[PDB]
């Protein structure tokens, strides 16, 4: 199911992802995918950022799946330093 994620650097990431991914896994492959784009010499560590779903923070070790997260959901990355 794809979702979309906005990151630090204002880019849009296109995702497949699924209701089991845990959120840190999800960050994992936003950084990954946009590698080391806009500075990213070594850009911001994922741990150092939060996802963010419609208003709410998620927590890193839960699934989209306990957000109840559906196909073509737009998150966002946030700086968490």
């Amino acid at each position: 199911m794809q979702i979309f994620v906005k990151t630090l650097t204002g880019k849009t990431i296109t995702l497949e992802v699924e209701p089991s991914d845990t959120i840190e896994n999800v960050k994992a492959k936003i950084q990954d995918k946009e590698g080391g784009g806009g500075g990213g010499g070594g850009g911001i560590p994922p741990d150092q950022q939060r996802l963010i779903f419609a208003g709410k923070q998620l927590e890193d070790g839960r699934t989209l799946s306990d957000y109840n997260i559906q196909k073509e959901s737009t998150l966002h990355l946030v700086l968490r330093l």
